[PDB]
């Protein structure tokens, strides 16, 4: 399973989005290696301007996260190889995201097909009002093991920067389970870093992504 | 599950829709009498004007409220699955794009829900569908139902007649498969059919793109 991430692997990402009766779709193309922990993706909104700000959709392909030589026994995301990634995103004082995504290989490209449903967001609120900065800070992904579902649970809170100077908290609860039968880890975490940019020659509503993710927690 | 449909039951309907790179969603609320075969629903396009004329969606947006007479109470697959069943369809529009449909129909307390997804493929620009050349009308149709021992469910085949502004007719071939969700004591039926009648109206005080529905469907063949 690990041997598939030895080098560059092309990425395909599709997102089915439904928030407060607004339907949108996002295509994601790019590359990424797990030896460095790098991701380079360009997301395109093929349905005009998004009804929600980009940074909220960032959180919803860990498998390209770098696991050091002494932690290679703890990468569920690679052992699967696919898995499904379910999430619930609690935006504080704001709506919520339910997310289900299948992540498997399709030949050369690694594919992440997503469906999300946004419920009870506030009009002229921080999300539906696009009062979010085009930013993203660094975060930790606290990962534990789940023997009951042969998978993994994880908890973290994302800090979205607001235009006024305050901070938005999007509490994330996620569950992952393998698709095919056939390695759960100990309590570790994934340190993440992210830059949001744009292609100056794309007229479509888009987002360029650069990520660096590594693991830690085990000496 | 006959006892559940004794009287009036509230209905909830949602349609996840994608047709030729265009996105839409539709909410449906209403009631239904299975003792009569009556349905009264009001659908709302929460996304604004659909990229597709309503009458092509009427077929895919709950065949449990159909009236099966007292001598046909052994042939209602739909009522008996209520856990619910999964209704899958493929709608071939003649000389036009097609529809692929999936839906889950189950009870969530008082109301009955169908959660539906659909994908539209290979439709023509300035066609009858994408060009909105269909009259806001509908005709009467028969639903021939057969048994599926292998998948423990049923199938159905029929062709829908959509009226065109030309005075012509746009055909839509429907193929469907139903399979129970929970392990069912549900009995399968002999070859029979449902006679359907639909009326599409508008709520005068609603500004959103919408459609009001009235349906009378009863079972026959025995
Ligand atoms: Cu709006
Ligand atoms: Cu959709």
């Amino acid at each position: 399973g690990e041997e598939l991430f030895t080098g560059v692997v092309p990425i395909l990402i599709e997102l089915d989005g439904h928030v407060n009766g607004h339907c949108f779709f996002v295509r994601g193309e790019g590359e990424g290696d797990a030896t460095i922990g790098k991701l380079s993706l360009k997301f395109i909104a093929t349905t005009g301007k998004l009804p929600v700000p980009w940074p909220t959709l960032v959180t919803t392909v860990q498998c390209f996260s770098r696991y050091p030589d002494h932690m290679k026994r703890h990468d569920f995301f690679k052992s699967a190889m696919g898995y499904v990634q379910e999430r619930t995103i609690y935006f504080k004082d704001d709506g919520t995201y339910k997310t289900r995504a299948e992540v498997k290989f399709e030949g050369d490209t690694l594919v992440n097909r997503i469906e999300l449903k946004g419920i009870d967001f506030k009009e002229d609120g921080n999300i539906l009002g696009h009062k979010l900065e085009y930013n993203f800070n660094s975060h930790k992904v606290y990962i534990t093991a789940d023997k009951q579902n042969n998978g993994i649970k994880a908890n973290f809170t994302i800090r979205h920067n607001v235009e006024d100077g305050s901070v938005q908290l999007a509490d994330h609860y996620q569950q992952n389970t393998p698709i095919g039968d056939g390695d759960l880890p100990d309590d570790h975490y994934l340190s993440t870093q992210t830059i949001l940019s744009k292609d100056l020659n794309e007229k479509r509503d888009h987002m360029v992504l650069l990520e660096y993710v590594t693991a830690a927690g085990i000496t």
